[PDB]
Formats: structure tokens, C-alpha cells, sequence
């Protein structure tokens, strides 16, 4: 196959690997983390929702993303656990792409040469080549690669800290129905000495039998793909949530570092939850930044695929409006995150401002509907004319919130309770007669703002976005 498709069933391989590993990196938090530290009653309910914010939600938008990429390439759960069983020292590279990187490592790959899984994955394996290395060994092992066949030689390889062993090393294409060489399986075996006779014979059959049971492992994985992007078109613009989390990262981050120093009973608690094998050994801390890590990945991915896709191709189409959510769902991220202040507004609202009765959970630190991020504007005391009723007013880009009250300060804590429906402003005109009055088609609202300058805040704030609102709703 010419390289361009060759490299293009890379990528979305890349895609689809990458997920699986981060959609397990979050499902991990949820259980060995998550879980525990919620029923070991060392923090409140308030300060675990400081750290993993929207965490759960996350996991639901990945998940609806990761099964529709398996069914689409009739894959099952089982590939993790099916080559985790496969207690041996091995490899999963790709051809297809520059430089035939890994896209798998073994735990006892791992443990053998001493690296860790984000050293190793996109990396050609040439590393574990030392000085006392036979470079005609290493000749073989490329000509094999090169002729696209199996090959089995013996030579000295290096661990992380240098450590000499020899490797009984097995190469073995991976091949489709059509023979097409998809990823190559590499076994090793580590000894002490270099074996020969029947000490030869029998590490031969071992790591031929493993790289077959690893082809087995991995056949749902080897099959070609036809078209991914239709599937990414239709499951980015539901990554809603990431940018709530990546906007409250910064803050999750800083709550967890400062309740350690202060208390130590805290910190042995989460250290005995990164113990688990599955953690490899990095901190709670180091998965928190795996969210904007991952959002900032697929705009990179995405256009891999996307330049190695034809024009003529069908799914050509359907990548260009993946690659531009992805974009937007990058750009709205980043937004929120340099907008630390607003951030924070936000989410001193979500706490202290009891919303129920609706059809829907208000989250104000969120997307509005068509403006994007939501931003807040103004706040303060209005009196409702005829009434003199004491209000509490939220404006927000999108919507203005009425409360009563039962200012953003962290210590300081007092409750709001919701008033009425959120008068949405692409349906609102401004007039003035401190009193001002805002014109609802259906309701007539007369307030009175503290001073005169306040009400003069109030009309511009409103009349300002809701000018943006209606001109961006007349955009289609
Ligand atoms: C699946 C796979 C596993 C490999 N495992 C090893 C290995 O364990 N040790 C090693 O020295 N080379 C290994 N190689 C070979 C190196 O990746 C590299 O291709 C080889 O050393 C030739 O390097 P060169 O391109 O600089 O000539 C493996 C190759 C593949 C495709």
C-alpha cells in the first residue's frame, strides 16, 4: 500500500489506542481514588468537589466516544485485560508510522528495562542498543523488518540504568486477510549468558507461541478501517464538560498540594491509593492533568489523519469538521482557563445560589447556548418597582439570574435563593424613563438599582449582550 494510506490507518489506529488508554487513565481516578477518598471521611463533601469538579462527566462524553469507536471497529473491552494476561516481555510497533514507534509495552517489558509506559510509547526501541551490542545482530533484525518477515537472534541489550542482559529477540509481522503488514510483535526473552543447543531450542519456542497468542490478542486491533472521522464529527461537540474541569484544574491542583502540607493524615491516605499496580507509581496530581492533555491531543491526531486522507475519499469530508470542532472545543478550553477571575465567580455562584425546580442542573461555570463560555458581568441590589422587594441580581453574558437573598469572597459564605426563571437576553429591550426598566415580550420587570450609577452599569452590561446574543443567533 502506497504511504499515504499506510500512514493514515496509523493515525486512527493512534486514535483509537490512546483512548483506550485514557479512557482507562479516568476510570482508574474514579475507582482507586475517587471512591475512597469520598468514604474515608478525611475531607468534606465540598473539598472533594474542588478537585475532580466534573470528573464523572468526562468519563461519560469518552466513553460514548471510546464504545463508538469500538463498534465501529468490532472490538471489545477485552484487548487490555486479554494482553495483560500474557505474562511475558514484549512489543507492539507500527509500520505505518515514521520511525516504527511503540504503541505497546508489556508490564514485564516495562519492568525489565526499567522505563515507564510515557518513555517508551511513540519511540523507536533501538534504545535498548548498547556499546557491547553486535551491530550485525541489529542488521538482521532491520532486514527482517524491511523484507517484512519474522526473525529470531540473540544480542545484548541495555536497561535504564545500563544494566547488561541478553535478548533472546523475536520478530513477527502482523498481517490482515489481504497480508498487509499492520504492527510487528517483538518478544524478548532476557538471560545472563547467550544459550545454544537445547537452551536455544526452547526459549525459540516460547516466544514464538507468545508473539501468536499476542496476534490472537491483538486481531480485533490488526483489521483495516474505512471511515473514523463520522464518529468524531458527532461525539466532539459533546465535549462540553472539559472545559468546566480545565477551568477549575488549576484550583483542584492547589487544594491537593496545600491539604497535604497541613495535614499528614491526608497524605499517607492518597499515597496508599497509588500503590496499585495499575497506577505504575505516579501521584493523584499527575492525573489530574491528563483532561487538558488529552483535548489538546486531538487537533494533532485528527489532522495526521486528515492529511494522509484523500480528497476524493468519503470520509475526507467528515474529518475537516472534526478537526474544526476539535479546534473550537481546544479554543473554548484554553478560553476558560486563561479567564481565571471568571472562573471563580462562576463557581462562588454554583455554591451559594440554590437553582431547583428546573427541567435541567444549572451549572453556571459552563457553555452557554450559542455564545460559548459563559462569562459574568454585573451583580447587585434591585428593588422591583410597585413592590420594593429586596432582589439580588446575577447578569451573565447569555442570561440574567434574579435571587433573594436568605460578595465574592471565599470565606465569606452566605445563601441565595433562586427568584424566577433566568430571563434569557435574546428576548429583552432597554429603555430608560435609579430606577430602569428592561422589556420582556411576555412579562413587564420595573427595578431599581442602588445608585444611579449602578443603573447605568445595568443598561449598558444588558443592552451590550444582548446586541451580541441577537446578532449571533441572526448568524444562521
Ligand atoms: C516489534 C519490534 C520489537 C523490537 N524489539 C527490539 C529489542 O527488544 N531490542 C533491540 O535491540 N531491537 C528491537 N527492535 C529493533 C529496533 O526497533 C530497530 O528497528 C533495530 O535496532 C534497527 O535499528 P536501525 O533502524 O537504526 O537500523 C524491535 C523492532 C520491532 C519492530
Amino acid at each position: 500500500l502506497t504511504p499515504t494510506e499506510r500512514k493514515r490507518q496509523g493515525y486512527i489506529h493512534e486514535l483509537i489506542v490512546t483512548e483506550e488508554n485514557y479512557v482507562n487513565d479516568l476510570q482508574l481516578v474514579t475507582e482507586i481514588f475517587q471512591k475512597p477518598l469520598m468514604e474515608s471521611e478525611l475531607l468534606t463533601e465540598k473539598e472533594v468537589a474542588m478537585i475532580f469538579v466534573n470528573w464523572k462527566e468526562l468519563i461519560m462524553c469518552n466513553i460514548k466516544l471510546l464504545k463508538a469507536l469500538r463498534v465501529r471497529k468490532k472490538m471489545s473491552g477485552e484487548l487490555a485485560t486479554t494482553l495483560e494476561r500474557i505474562e511475558k516481555n514484549f512489543v507492539i510497533t507500527d509500520p505505518r508510522l515514521p520511525d516504527n514507534p511503540i504503541i505497546f509495552a508489556s508490564d514485564s517489558f516495562l519492568q525489565l528495562t526499567e522505563y515507564s509506559r510515557e518513555e517508551i510509547l511513540g519511540r523507536n526501541c533501538r534504545f535498548l542498543q548498547g556499546p557491547e551490542t553486535d551491530r550485525a545482530t541489529v542488521r538482521k533484525i532491520r532486514d527482517a523488518i524491511d523484507n517484512q518477515t519474522e526473525v529470531t537472534v540473540q544480542l545484548i541489550n541495555y536497561t535504564k540504568s545500563g544494566k547488561k542482559f541478553w535478548n533472546l529477540f523475536h520478530l513477527q509481522p502482523m498481517r490482515d486477510q489481504k497480508g498487509d503488514v499492520q504492527y510487528f510483535i517483538g518478544v524478548q526473552l532476557d538471560g545472563t549468558e547467550h544459550v545454544r543447543d537445547a537452551a536455544e531450542r526452547e526459549g525459540v519456542m516460547l516466544i514464538k507461541k507468545t508473539a501468536e497468542n499476542i496476534d490472537e490478542a491483538a486481531k480485533e486491533l490488526k483489521m483495516p478501517v474505512k471511515m473514523i472521522g463520522d464518529i468524531l464529527s458527532a461525539q466532539l461537540p459533546h465535549m462540553q464538560p472539559y472545559i468546566r474541569f480545565c477551568s477549575r484544574q488549576l484550583n483542584g491542583a492547589a487544594l491537593i498540594q496545600q491539604k497535604t502540607d497541613e495535614a499528614p493524615d491526608f497524605k499517607e491516605f492518597v499515597k496508599r491509593l497509588a500503590m496499585d499496580p495499575r497506577c505504575k507509581g505516579m501521584p493523584l496530581s499527575s492525573f489530574i492533568l491528563k483532561p487538558m492533555q488529552r483535548v489538546t491531543r486531538y487537533p494533532l491526531i485528527i489532522k495526521n489523519i486528515l492529511e494522509n486522507t484523500p480528497e476524493n475519499h468519503p470520509d475526507h469530508s467528515h474529518l475537516k469538521h472534526a478537526l474544526e470542532k476539535a479546534e473550537e472545543l481546544c479554543s473554548q478550553v484554553n478560553e476558560g482557563v486563561r479567564e481565571k477571575e471568571n472562573s471563580d465567580r462562576l463557581e462562588w455562584i454554583q455554591a451559594h445560589v440554590q437553582c431547583e425546580g428546573l427541567s435541567e442542573q444549572l451549572v453556571f461555570n459552563s457553555v452557554t447556548n450559542c455564545l460559548g463560555p459563559r462569562k459574568f458581568l454585573h451583580s447587585g441590589k434591585l428593588y422591583k418597582a410597585k413592590s420594593n422587594k429586596e432582589l439580588y441580581g446575577f447578569l451573565f453574558n447569555d442570561f440574567l439570574l434574579l435571587t433573594q437573598i436568605t460578595v465574592f469572597s471565599p470565606k465569606s459564605n452566605l445563601q441565595y435563593k433562586m427568584y424566577k426563571t433566568p430571563i434569557f437576553l435574546n428576548e429583552v429591550l432597554v429603555k430608560l424613563p435609579p430606577i430602569f426598566h428592561i422589556s420582556h415580550i411576555d412579562r413587564v420587570y420595573t427595578l431599581r438599582a442602588e445608585s444611579i450609577n449602578e443603573r447605568t452599569a445595568w443598561v449598558q452590561k444588558i443592552k451590550a449582550a444582548s446586541e451580541l446574543y441577537i446578532e449571533t443567533e441572526k448568524k444562521k
